This record gives C-alpha cells, structure tokens and sequence, in this order.
C-alpha cells in the first residue's frame, strides 16, 4: 500500500554532517523512539526550497511514492519529517558510496563483484521501474554498500521534490533528451545507468575528465560516447553503448540489463580483464 | 684509427659506488691527470672474470674497438685501466639512466621527446652498426641522459669481454632476440630486437616487460608469437615499428637506419602518433554500434 511513516523532530537528532550535494545535505544522526531508551543510527538528508519561497509542511503523494518502496537493492526510506525544510531519513551505511569504494581498491576487487554489482544495481533499478519511480540522479556516488558484497541504489525521486532549476554536474549522467528537453523517463535512467557502470569498470573515473560541460552535449550529439574502460571485453562495453543509444526505445530495459550481467557473471574473467601487473602478451 | 688511451691507477680515484649490474660495478670517481692540480668527474666501471681464472692485464683488440668509438649519441669510452680486473672509464652523467627518468616523470614528458629519444637512440645504434660493434645489452637502463633533451647509448661491447656464462644472467634475456636465447647468436639484428623492447620500456613509461610472468615461459610464449602488448600512449604506428623489431626473421627486422627514419618523420607531428592522457581514465570514444 501507498504510505510513509512521519517523524517528529523530537525523535530525530543530528550528530555530525556527512556532506552536501546537488540539492540536499546528508547528516549522520540517531533516532530516539518514544521509548526514549536507546539511539538508532540513521542518515538524515535535508532538502530545502533554495529560494525560501515554498516550505515542506505538507506531505505530497510523491513523498508517499518514495516513502513506500522496498527492495533488497535500494536504500529504503525509513520516513519523512516535514517542516520548513524536508528531512528524509534512511539507514546509515558506514561503507560509504560504491564510487569512493572502487577508487580505494581498484582492480583488487573480484572481477566477480564488478559484475555482481552491475547485476544488483540493475535489479533495484528494475524494481523502481516496476512501481513507476523515476530516479533522475543515478550514479556511483549514488550507490551505497550494505554488505561488503551487497550494494543498494539510493537518492531516488529526490529531484521531483523540487521546482525545476537547470542552473546547478548531474548533466554528465543525463540522457541527452533530458538535457535538451527536461524529459526524464525510465529510459533516461538507463542512460544514467550506463555512465554508472562506466564509473565502475573505470574504477572511479570522472567522465569527460578534462572537457568543458557545454561541449558535453555537442560531442555526444555528434555520436561520441565515453571510451572503453581498460578492463572490459567488448561485450561488457557494448551494453553501456546501448544505454547511451540516442533512441530511448532502443536502450535496454533494466530487465535486459539484469539478464546480460547475470550470465556475464557466470564467467567473470571471460568478460573482465584486470591486469595482474603496463600491458603484455598480445598477438 | 683504432686505439684507446690507457690509464694508470694513480690517475683514477673512486669516490662512491653507483651500483652493480649483469657483469660489472660502476663507481663515481675523479681523474687526476699528471698535472695533479684538479680532479675531473668520471665514471669507473669494474669488470672481473668471476671465476678468478683469467685476468685483465693484457689489452685486446676488442677493447680497442670499444675504446675507439665516438658519436654524439653514445657514452664514449675515455679509456681503460688494465689489471687483475678491468676498469672502464667514461664521463659521469648525473642525469642517471633514461629509464629511471621516464618513471619519475611519466607522460609529463613532451610527446616530442618520447619520439626524439627514439630517434637519438637509433642514430647511436646505427653508428655502432657502421663500425661493426654489437651491443648485446641495449636497454633503457642502458641509455643515459646528457642534456635534459639529449640521450646517449651506453654499456656496449661489454659482454664480448667475458667468456660465455649463460647462468649469471639473473634479465637480461627479457631483451634478447629469440635466436640469441636459443643459440647464443648475437647480431646487429639481434640488437634491433633489443631496441624494440627498449622503446616499449620508453612509451610504457618504464614498465618491466613480462611483469608477472616466469623467465622460462618467456621463450615459449614468444616462440608462440606473443609479443609485448601495446603501450597505452602509442598509435598503432608507433607500436608497429616495435613489432617489426621482434619479427622472428632477423633479415626482416628494420635496420637502425630505417628505424631512425620512421621516428624522425613520426617526430614531425608528435600527438598524431602519441596520445598522452591529459586526464585519468579513457574518454571520448568513436561512437560504436551494436547489432540488435
Ligand atoms: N545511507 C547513507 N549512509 C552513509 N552515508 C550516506 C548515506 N546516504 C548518503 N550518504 C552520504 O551523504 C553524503 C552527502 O549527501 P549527497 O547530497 O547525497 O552527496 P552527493 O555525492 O552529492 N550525491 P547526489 O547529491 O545525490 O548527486 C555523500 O557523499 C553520501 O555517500
Ligand atoms: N656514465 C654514467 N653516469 C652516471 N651513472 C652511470 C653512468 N654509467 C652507468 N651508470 C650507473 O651505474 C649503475 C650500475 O652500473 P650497471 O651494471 O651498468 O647498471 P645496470 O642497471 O645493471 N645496466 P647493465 O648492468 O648494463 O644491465 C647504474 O644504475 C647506472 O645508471
Ligand atoms: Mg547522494
Ligand atoms: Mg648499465
């Protein structure tokens, strides 16, 4: 059913801040229930209407939409706490983002994971697709680790909580149609999904690293995608190229995406090649 | 003409040691001429007959061969100093080897140099070819920097100063043309092989060839036609010249003359043949295309 627990500011306490972002500031904090006994570790995201024009006193149906979703591979929303500014509350994952992870560990990661995370991310995303929830900010910074083996999609729907404002970058993940016509769809997420796997296999590389943001659309419009990561067979890189296929209706469903990476995960090294040691051995 | 200055141990003084190697130990030292005034910075290499069987009291014609060579892109031999152990004397180059260089600087180096050193190394080597001097140990550790722009081939001929001992090599087979590894057959074209592995060393910004492999597998895999892989900065043109160097057929491998020509014209448009990441990770691939 479509609901969401509401919190009282007397139950939520912020301890220290984790960081800000596109639109919002995440805090580490606890939650003391009406038992008043022990404190539960939680993560409090604070959203505001920048302009100080509208407030978050009323609960919308969209907050209920976010608030009611639950899947093994998402960071479920524990509840909201309305007020002049919105406070989203979720579980606290000390393992940080998946991006910060593939940077402080690189290829040392099992080639089995670097495919098991492609599968996991795809299921959560497929789940959201099922219940008609568009993400609008899928990325490796926006994937969190729960088990050292298990990830979870996070920070979804959060964009449709605010009035447009293409002045604030997430564009390096946006399907081109979203960049031209603010047209966000499940298939625009699929695009964003491709750039995330790139992020992954690239062991945490910033896309379009030395380019200028305004050139990002043009070059892309000209048919230039991100290059192939140095660990991917042309099979693991072909799935990404589909994600960025200009035609929305052509891009794979997360269902498809989930299938490929699941069977590709049956033979990890056959599709991923992580240097045991420069290059070597090439006829 | 074919000669070489002989030194007296009273003129040569060793100050501190730089390192050992395959067969020999290089020292930093000075040379006080019979003026006895000032001391000239020099580099003294010490060679011995390991087994303590033969000595280096007599000068051979080969020492004269090494001793008489002079080209802008070699480390000329200043002279020899015979004795129970041989002492080769050359200029001292504080800029160390070219290998230790492309490691402490990587791609920051001008793509213009990484081709200007391929040219320079090729000329020196061609020079040696002219005067019939085979090197037998060409490598990036064996190339030295004189100007921050100019390199010089070093440590040549030094192998033919010793009786064959193919177990003390413990490298340098990771540079040896395969025929030299099978049949101790060292030739100008075996050097060309060694030259290829050195450019690799270069563009690879100082990577140890066959990094995680086992030495005994090096010949087999190679015999099976597997060469070193392509460095991540080389167009398929700068990597094709290397593949020729390792072409099993000696008579097919490029002369250093050829090698000198390609790299000289390739040096006319540095980025057109070398691509050094201005940033981390790949980026901007040509728009690929799936199949249904
Ligand atoms: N459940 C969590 N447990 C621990 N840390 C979290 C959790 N959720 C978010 N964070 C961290 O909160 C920090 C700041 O919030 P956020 O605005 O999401 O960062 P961000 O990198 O900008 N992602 P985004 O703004 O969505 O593009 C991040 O660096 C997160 O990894
Ligand atoms: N002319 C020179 N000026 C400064 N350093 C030098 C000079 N010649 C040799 N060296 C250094 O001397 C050290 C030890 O001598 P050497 O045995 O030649 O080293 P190596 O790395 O083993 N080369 P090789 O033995 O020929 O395979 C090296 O690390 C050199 O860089
Ligand atoms: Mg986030
Ligand atoms: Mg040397």
């Amino acid at each position: 059913k479509v609901l969401a627990r509401i919190f009282k500011e007397t139950e939520l306490r912020k301890l220290k801040v984790l960081g800000s972002g596109v639109f919002g500031t995440v805090h580490k904090g606890v939650w003391i229930p009406e038992g008043e006994s022990i404190k539960i570790p939680v993560c409090i995201k604070v959203i505001e209407d920048k302009s100080g024009r509208q407030s978050f006193q009323a609960v919308t149906d969209h907050m209920l939409a976010i608030g009611s979703l639950d899947h093994a591979h998402i960071v479920r929303l524990l509840g909201l706490c309305p007020g002049s500014s919105l406070q989203l509350v979720t579980q606290y994952l000390p393992l940080g983002s998946l991006l910060d992870h593939v940077r402080q560990h690189r290829g040392a990661l099992g080639p089995q994971l670097l495919l098991n995370w492609g599968v996991q991310i795809a299921k959560g995303m497929y789940y959201l697709e099922e219940h008609g929830m568009v993400h609008r900010n899928l990325a490796a910074r926006n994937v969190l680790l729960k088990s050292p083996s298990q990830v979870q999609v996070a920070d979804f729907g959060v964009a449709d909580l605010l009035p447009p404002d293409d002045k604030q970058t997430p564009i390096k993940w946006m399907a081109l149609e979203s960049i031209h016509f603010g047209k966000y769809t499940h298939q625009s997420d699929v695009w964003s999904y491709g750039v995330t796997v790139w992020e992954l296999m690239t062991f945490g590389a910033e896309p379009y690293a030395g380019l200028r943001l305004a050139e990002v659309p043009d070059l892309l419009e000209k048919g230039e995608r991100l290059a192939q990561p140095q660990i991917c067979t042309i099979d693991v890189y072909m799935v990404m190229v589909k994600c960025w296929m200009i035609d929305e209706n052509i891009r794979p469903t997360f269902k498809e995406l989930a299938n490929e990476f699941t069977r590709m995960a049956r033979d990890p090294p056959r599709y991923l090649v992580i240097k045991r040691e420069g290059p070597g051995i090439a006829p």
